[PDB]
């Protein structure tokens, strides 16, 4: 049977859940308990952290512009990702999503993490550019438990605590 | 490293490439040696197989219209692809994509099959509604691999032949 139901307009959808995208993140999954997680994230959003997806992660965004802070061989790199542009991004490339446009809305979809795969989330320094926290975690949902991490580092000047520099992370503002 | 580059205008993509879509399949591969496998089918295709697939497949009709023929709860359904419509198929649900109109465009993701496990393709009768034929594969392109076996039941009437009413299958003209 069609667990996940019959086909349905896209658009139409997310014209009517454009009001449920909100920050941080910015995410609604489409369907639930699936081995795809297929998402709509729209902005404007709030990321200061650097996602570290041991799997592949697929864009495509559908309306309005959005781009990608990323850490390319050492180095902070962007990927702009204009509205019509897809990108398939390998495991591992770090990657801080910017999406600053109100009514925007990007496809993207990713893989359920088998068990004993970890996400890593990191925070890097303004300052040295050095590592300045990490947390790994068993992932259930990229929409509900994203927040709850990113809390916890606002929250805590010791974690914001640059290991090489002392420079503590803006956090929460940045 | 960007393993797969960086992002591109889609829209232009499938401009560009729209003739080389062609039948049977219509398949065209968007990055090569990827987890995620895809896709964008083009019509008019030739299809009469129903495919197995042991993981999910993502849809996107993003120009024109198709229809996927199903068995569903063992009876022979329809899923219309319109324009615009998504859709996600569960693991192993029986289907075959029908893709008459010439440049029509549909989003196809899938993923890489682990070692061990195989896809099926099957084709049923036409007068009693049994399993006429079955191959089992371990799939490595879903573009170049699936001529080869279509050819190999096309030119076997043995293997057309129904194992319930001996009526034997229409093949390349069905
Ligand atoms: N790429 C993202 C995004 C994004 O692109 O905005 C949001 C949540 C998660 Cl878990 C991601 O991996
Ligand atoms: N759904 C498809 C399609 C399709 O939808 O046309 C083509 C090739 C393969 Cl291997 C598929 O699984
Ligand atoms: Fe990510
Ligand atoms: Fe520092
Ligand atoms: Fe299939
Ligand atoms: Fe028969």
């Amino acid at each position: 049977m069609l667990t996940y139901g019959a086909p349905f307009n896209f658009p139409r959808w997310i014209d009517e859940h454009a009001h449920l995208l909100k920050p941080p993140v910015g995410n609604r999954q489409v369907w639930q308990d699936s081995d795809f997680i297929v998402t709509v994230v729209g902005g404007p959003n709030h990321r200061t952290d650097y996602h570290d997806d041991p799997l592949e992660e697929f864009f495509y965004q559908l309306r309005g512009n959005a781009y990608l802070n990323l850490w390319v061989d050492g180095r902070r790199e962007r990927a702009d990702l204009k509205e019509g542009d897809i990108f398939l991004l390998p495991p591992h490339v770090r990657h801080s999503p910017q999406r600053p446009e109100a009514g925007s809305a990007c496809l993207v979809i990713e893989r359920q993490r088998p068990a004993g795969m970890l996400d890593g989330f990191e925070w890097y320094c303004d300052a040295c550019g050095h590592l300045v926290h990490r947390v790994e975690v068993q992932l259930k949902s990229i929409v509900t438990d994203l927040p709850p991490l990113f809390e916890s580092f606002y929250a805590s000047e010791d974690k914001r605590r640059c290991p090489h520099c002392g420079q503590v992370h803006p956090g929460r503002a940045a």
